[PDB]
């Protein structure tokens, strides 16, 4: 609240001092924020990783909530929709690893060609 208001009150007190640098670093911040911000099929490997790693984890720990999340993230996969469906329709963990690993196999094979 008022301390969170005091946080901005510091920020103005920050902005009041040496503000060219406060301009420039904020300018630096957004500059680096923008030009480096990239997701060119990167979430796809980030998806294939976090799923298959969680998936074999529970499989050795012993696919319902696995199938329930499988539609959930394929929804977040907004091309983007068909393989989200094609993985959602294609189950036991043995197929679920094997397809997603083969999916990761080409996705690594694709991204390495870049």
């Amino acid at each position: 609240r008022q301390p969170w208001e005091y946080l901005q009150e510091l920020n103005n007190i920050l902005k009041t001092a040496y503000p060219l640098l406060a301009l420039s670093l904020e300018s630096l911040v957004a500059q680096i924020n923008d030009r480096f911000k990239s997701t060119t099929d990167e979430d796809l490997f980030r998806l294939i990783n976090v799923l298959l790693i969680d998936g074999t984890l529970n499989y050795n720990r012993l696919p319902e909530n696995t199938e329930k999340n499988l539609v959930k993230f394929s929804t977040t996969l907004l091309y983007i929709r068909p393989k989200f469906n094609a993985d959602f329709i294609d189950p036991d963990y043995e197929t679920y690893i094997k397809r997603l690993r083969y999916w990761r196999r080409r996705l690594e094979n694709k991204l390495d060609r870049a």
